[PDB]
């Protein structure tokens, strides 16, 4: 219905012009059958005068004279036949294609103008939908849809439709019967392909179910990496991801299975239909003169023209996607909200010295996150007067800097500009009267000359001189080459936040304003340039009422009137003085104040060379494919048997060879291609499915034996990483049915009509290559070009794009309106540009399929020719004119899959890439040794000298400087002091989580780094700050045996008593093989904690070491968990990095540590006797 009817907007000669190509796209259509009725035509003499030369034999040379006079008299009426049809075809396909490009052209910059003019003239409602940016995205999107939607698409399913009807028509004239039977298939190869679309709904859902776990189980793990490393349940992990992968396999095969027997069977229908069509057609020659070949021929496209409809069906699905891309946008492009924006029209009173009146006004913002941010306003500010907003941060004080410009109109009351109604005045003259100076000085990065001269457009190079010089912003423009004329470089790299700022300010003196509104034009600022500022705003005041906003106190001393709000009610009113000695909100605040993805080096066949190396067997589906590629040439062979069995001999047994000849048809192809196809099917079938689970498997145990820099810092978020696994996986899936799928098609054209032509006429042979190669390398030349005007165009629009989305982005381009239409200015002289590469396209495109469909009546063309004329005369055969038409197609095949292959092969590389790098390593935590796992290391004095350390984020302070350390056995060395500190790295160090930049950590002497990794975690007690638990039940959580562990019903037993997570056990029925679900993070904090310390104790270590377990802890839950720790040290080393100085004092060691540097260590007594930094800590602590 509605969907094209506003999709047309078609211009005055679009619309005469939308019905010129619908008029050449019928005829373009129609002359393919007509084409094919000279074909039949060349087939009907041929037999007319085969079989009296077979059935009197009588004579041979009254045949070599009057038979072929006429054939000579209608091969002249042949050759006006094919080249009027080749010189219409080539006129209607230009037609179409300028269709194309130049009524499309014209609505794409129709809607790109309305879109960017239509935006800045709405003002608030722009950013009030949506978010800014996402906007210029899908609208850049969109218009490339609109190619396709005012495209020869449209044109293509006309001339679809008129290969299909118009082929009936022949059709049924020259025989109904035929009609029937064809009319026939078509509900049978309907009824098929709904089997189809059945088993693909059925298998995909499954696909994914399956790989739902392997998805979860990956995901949990990965972003639970440095606690699973540490508990050692690595091993599990991996069985458990294995699990995962044997039921994906079996699922993923079947889906093969179904999906070869589906296709093959597809296959048959199509063959016998192909069959039954001659079958039925041989009844109407043997008994009747009904068919004299005509419709054998006319059938035969009208098969074509059903395959027609299926080219339809994507034309149609470019159509819906354009016009609901459009119809979407339509909706902001025409229609702006309006009525408390728009831009243009409206009174305009006269503005000397305006006052601001702010009569009962309350307002909230659209987002109900904060609601009346303003409630209540009665201020009134008498010219020449500078007022001052002092508040709390949600009084909304920019909520009346935005309802001043008339940007929304407020929900109660009015605010009344010299007395006089806001609402009822053109805008644009009002913000002139209103400057604005910015809290986020962001502007255009155009030269220094070019941002004064946004802000009125009249300014010439003397004032800009002024301005600078006032704006005491002449100074960088002086050290800055080129004076006015430097561009603003980069990004803004060229100039500080300060800078930007008296860029604002100088502006805002150029436009002159009577009202001056001031939001953090002094805040925000260093010590040094907040006085200069200060003195040119003082400067740019005291000639204008003005309202200054300021955080800065200092400033707000020496403001005319001072206005409290506590939250959007007007509290205060005075100045420094009458405020000051009431009392106020304002002496309050006194008194408060004093890619990753892109791997640069391209395989080289690497990806058979893996493939090749986990490939155990499977020769028969590759040669399978090449007897099912020569398999095809044997049904054309059999048509000219057929065809040839009518044209030339006589009457007597020319029925029987056609009635063994159909049963011959039948054995050999779909019984054969049936089984041939599904050899091929079970070995790439299999190919893909043992690459499924080994590839999978060998990149997820490769994982968990990598670290650092990926898992101590990752480049690529978890969800990423799992993404990567399956899309490669089934990438290469695909990649190795490609690889047999190039060799159907080799066999198929290249090997199989070699054999063919040896059987030419060596002529033949000859200009028929002349023809086949040519017509092949056309269509590739056609998708290179295709490429090549698309590549140059996303060029092009990317800048129009970036000038546009920069504008929007900055919410003070909505500030201004005098540099918005001049900005739409640019953007049309950018967008010009497209427009004449638009009409140069258009010939290109025009002539390049033009010149495709010229190939295809030349074909025809030198068939008929000369096989007229030398070969008519002597060495006449009914076969090899029926293989040329066989070969254009085969041609067709091998280019269509050749070009389909290009980006199987491009993503299959990009899949290697992958797995190259995972294979290259980084061999951290591979598997050391230094220790037989003796009992005779227990604890040591482990040492920490002159250990610098900063993350492989280099920009973050390096929180490790000067650090050494010692921690004696038995005793627990207490961490403290403050944040960034690397208080957390100490820990990640002594686990073997990114050793340090400098210097080393030693257990005895030998490094943490040469460390036996699997006594290391039997050597661990590691809570942490965030503890997760597993999909595993809790029994299972608590324990993780492996072969460096051991786990029992006694354990757990006591691990659960000694951690108190025991009385959450008893809860539940089942116990401790109650399982939580949902990944459980349905447990409370204390739950949590516990069930990590339950773990710490297991391992039996006799290092415990305790991530902040009781600042993400509070009251009773802190106690009882201090309790399970305090049991637990039986004289051991701990280390508490824990925040909560009251709960330290046990601690027999406690350091305080300043960004690396011990500043004072000591037991708890010494230092709380001292007056130090120590005592400092636990004094500001409670
Ligand atoms: N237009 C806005 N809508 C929503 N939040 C805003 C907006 N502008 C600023 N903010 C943020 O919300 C905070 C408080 O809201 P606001 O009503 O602006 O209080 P105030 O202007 O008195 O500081 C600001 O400090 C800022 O971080
Ligand atoms: N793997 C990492 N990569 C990048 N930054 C990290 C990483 N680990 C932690 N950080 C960040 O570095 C901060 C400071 O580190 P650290 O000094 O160890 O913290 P704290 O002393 O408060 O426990 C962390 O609080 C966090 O914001």
């Amino acid at each position: 219905v509605s969907v094209l009817t506003m999709f047309r907007y078609a211009g005055w000669l679009d619309r005469l012009y939308m019905l010129v190509g619908t008029l050449a796209a019928i005829i373009h259509g129609v002359a393919l059958p007509l084409m094919m009725l000279i074909f039949g035509d060349m087939t009907d003499s041929f037999a007319s005068v085969g079989n009296v030369s077979k059935n009197s034999t009588n004579m041979s040379e009254a045949d070599k004279r009057a038979m072929f006079a006429k054939l000579e008299e209608e091969m002249t009426t042949y050759a006006y036949y094919y080249t009027g049809i080749g010189a219409g075809v080539l006129i209607v396909a230009y037609i179409q294609v300028s269709f194309w490009c130049l009524a499309a052209g014209r609505q794409i910059h129709k809607i790109r103008q309305k879109f960017f003019h239509a935006i800045m003239n709405q003002e608030i409602g722009w950013f009030d939908v949506h978010d800014v940016g996402e906007l210029n995205t899908r609208l850049t999107d969109d218009v490339s849809k609109i190619n396709e939607g005012i495209g020869d698409k449209i044109g293509m399913f006309f001339q679809a439709m008129a290969t299909f009807f118009g082929g009936f028509i022949i059709g049924f004239t020259r025989g109904w019967k035929l009609t029937l039977v064809i009319l026939a298939i078509s509900p049978v190869l309907g009824l098929s392909a709904g089997i189809w679309a059945k088993i693909l709904s059925s298998f995909t859902d499954k696909e994914l179910h399956a790989y739902a776990k392997a998805g979860a189980v990956a995901e949990e793990v990965l972003a639970a990496i440095r606690t699973v490393i540490a508990f050692g349940g690595q091993k599990k992990e991996l069985e458990r991801y294995n699990n995962n992968l044997e039921e994906a396999k079996r699922l993923g095969i079947k889906k093969a299975i179904t999906a070869n027997i589906s296709m093959g069977a597809a296959f048959l229908l199509i063959y016998a239909s192909y069959a039954l069509a001659f079958w039925y057609g041989t009844s109407l020659v043997i008994s009747k003169e009904y068919s004299i070949g005509q419709v054998l021929t006319v059938f035969f496209s009208v098969l074509i023209g059903a395959f027609s409809v299926g080219q339809a069906s994507p034309n149609i699905e470019a159509f819906a996607n354009a016009r609901g891309a459009a119809y979407e946008v339509f909706k902001i492009i025409d229609n702006k909200p309006s009525i408390d924006s728009f831009s243009k029209s409206g009174h305009k009173p006269d503005n000397i010295q305006g006052n601001l009146e702010f009569k009962n006004i309350h307002f909230s913002y659209p987002s109900r996150k904060e609601v009346q941010i303003l409630k209540g306003l009665n201020l009134k500010v008498k010219s020449g007067q500078t007022v001052a907003l002092v508040g709390n941060s949600g009084c909304g004080k920019s909520t009346t800097v935005q309802l001043m410009q008339r940007l929304y109109d407020p929900l109660d009351g009015m605010v009344s500009i010299d007395g006089q109604d806001i609402r009822t005045i053109n805008v644009r003259y009002l913000r002139e009267i209103i400057g604005v100076v910015s809290q986020e000085p962001v502007l255009f990065a155009t030269t220094i000359a070019e941002n004064i001269r946004y802000g009125r457009e009249d300014v010439t190079m003397d004032e800009i001189e002024k301005a600078v010089k006032e704006a005491n912003a002449y100074d960088f423009i002086m050290k800055l080459p080129h004076q006015f004329d430097t561009l603003v470089g980069e990004r803004g790299a060229q100039l500080s936040g300060g800078q930007k700022q008296r860029i604002a300010i100088a502006r805002a003196l150029v436009r002159n304003p009577k009202i001056l509104l001031l939001d953090e034009a002094t805040s925000a600022l260093d010590t040094e340039s907040e006085a200069v500022v200060q003195a040119a705003l003082d400067k740019a005041r005291e000639g204008r009422t003005t309202i200054v906003i300021a955080h800065r106190l200092s400033t707000v001393r020496n403001a005319d009137v001072i206005a409290g709000f506590d939250g959007g009610v007007i509290v205060e009113q005075g100045n420094h003085d009458e405020l000051m000695r009431e009392k106020g909100i304002y002496f309050k605040l006194v008194m408060t104040q004093t890619l990753d993805e892109d791997v640069p080096p391209a395989s080289f066949w690497r990806i058979l060379k893996l493939n090749s190396t986990e490939w155990p067997y499977f020769v028969v589906g590759i040669f399978c494919a090449i007897i099912n590629g020569g398999l095809q040439p044997a049904f054309s062979v059999i048509f000219s048997k057929v065809v040839g069995v009518f044209t030339n001999g006589g009457p007597p047994e020319t029925q029987r060879q056609n009635s063994n000849l159909f049963s011959l048809l039948f054995l050999i192809l779909g019984i054969i291609s049936f089984i041939t196809f599904f050899l091929q099917g079970f070995t790439f079938g299999k190919a893909g499915e043992i690459l499924t689970k080994r590839l999978r498997y060998m990149v997820f145990k490769s994982m968990l034996r990598q670290d650092v820099s990926w898992f101590d810092d990752p480049k690529n978020t978890t969800g990423a990483l799992t993404t990567r696994l399956a899309n490669d996986a089934a990438q290469v899936k695909g990649a190795t049915g490609s690889r047999l799928a190039v060799i159907f098609q080799n066999i198929a054209n290249l090997g199989t009509g070699i054999i063919i032509s040896l059987i030419y006429g060596w002529q033949l042979t000859l200009l028929l290559l002349a023809i086949v190669p040519i017509i092949a390398i056309a269509g590739v030349v056609e998708m290179k070009m295709l490429s090549g005007q698309a590549l140059k165009d996303k060029k092009e629009l990317e800048g129009s794009g970036k000038i546009a989305t920069e504008a929007i982005e900055n919410f003070r381009t909505v500030v201004s309106l005098t540099r918005e239409q001049k900005f739409e200015t640019m953007y049309a002289q950018s967008l010009q540009i497209p427009y004449r590469n638009a009409m140069k396209k258009a010939h290109v495109f025009g002539i390049t399929f033009s010149f495709t469909q010229a190939m295809m009546y030349f074909s025809y063309a030198a068939c008929f020719r000369f096989g007229a004329y030398l070969v008519t005369q002597q060495l006449m055969t009914f076969e090899n004119v029926l293989l040329v038409f066989s070969a254009i197609v085969f041609g067709a095949m091998a280019v269509g899959q050749v070009s389909s292959f290009a980006p199987d092969y491009a993503k299959a590389t990009v899949s290697a890439s992958h797995i190259i790098r995972i294979i290259e390593k980084t061999p951290e935590i591979d598997s050391y040794s230094t220790q037989g796992l003796k009992p005779n290391m227990l604890e040591g004095n482990v040492q920490f000298s002159g250990v610098v350390f900063n993350y492989p984020t280099r920009p973050s302070i390096p929180v490790l400087q000067g650090l050494s350390l010692e921690v004696k056995k038995g005793q627990t060395l207490a961490l403290v002091g403050s944040s960034g500190c690397g208080k957390s790295t100490v820990v990640q160090l002594l686990e073997r989580f990114y050793d340090p930049m400098a210097g080393s950590v030693f257990l005895d002497g030998k490094e943490i780094k040469q460390l036996n990794v699997q006594w290391l975690r039997a050597q661990l007690g590691i809570v942490s700050q965030e503890p997760i638990l597993f999909d595993c039940s809790i029994a299972e959580n608590i324990a993780y045996g492996d072969n460096s562990r051991v786990v029992s019903y006694e354990e757990i037993v006591r691990a659960a008593k000694e951690a108190n997570i025991h009385q959450f056990i008893d809860s539940l029925p089942d116990k401790y093989n109650t399982r939580v679900g949902d990944k459980g993070t349905q447990l409370s904090g204390g739950q949590k904690q516990r069930i990590a310390i339950a773990r710490a104790l297991v391992r039996q270590p006799h290092i415990l070491l305790l991530d902040e377990a009781t600042s993400a802890l509070d009251t009773e839950s802190e106690k009882v968990v201090q309790e399970a720790l305090d049991k637990a040290r039986e004289g051991r080393t701990c280390i508490v990095i824990a925040h909560r100085l009251s709960t330290i004092q046990n601690a027999d060691l406690i350091v305080v540590i300043q960004n690396g540097k011990v500043k004072e260590h000591g037991t708890h007594q010494q230092l709380l006797a001292q007056k130090g930094i120590y005592f400092s800590m636990v004094s500001v602590q409670a």
